[PDB]
């Protein structure tokens, strides 16, 4: 996949709100657990995401969710544009959804060895991207992200 490209998805449990990024190349993740879905959140979650990885497109299952001012204004900022649905590739969606599946297992899975769901979120993150499956999606990203710096 372009190593570029990520996705973006929110997604509920015990009331609370997971925002979880995935790279589509590797099947890396970052998470964050969020309060509510605002236009605000998802911005600041983008721009932190922008100065960790070279981000350059961002497709999300929930084109609303990319409306708002202020997301459009840190896609605008950190040269971020958006990858517009349109026969989301069928290995790309594929990766996601898998991916996606992935985590809400793993986080069912440690729930109980954290008081605190946020607390569940990263040690599933954690353990979705150390898993070899062959390498792991940690490997993935950076071997990924890497060779690409070499022209």
């Amino acid at each position: 996949c372009s190593p570029g490209i990520w996705q973006l998805d929110c997604t509920h449990l015990e009331g609370k709100v997971i925002l979880v990024a995935v790279h589509v190349a590797s099947g890396y993740i970052e998470a964050e657990v969020i309060p509510a879905e605002t236009g605000q959140e998802t911005a600041y979650f983008l721009l932190k995401l922008a100065g960790r990885w070279p981000v350059k497109t961002v497709h999300t299952d929930n084109g609303s969710n990319f409306t708002s001012t202020t997301v459009k204004a840190a896609c605008w900022w950190a040269g971020i544009k958006q990858e517009f649905a349109i026969p989301y590739n069928p290995q790309s969606q594929a990766v996601i959804e898998s991916m996606n599946k992935e985590l809400k297992k793993i986080i069912g899975q440690v729930r109980d060895q954290a008081e605190h769901l946020k607390t569940a979120v990263q040690m599933a993150v954690f353990i979705h991207n150390k898993k070899r499956k062959g390498y792991s999606a940690g490997e993935r990203i950076v071997d990924i992200i890497a060779t690409d710096i070499q022209t």
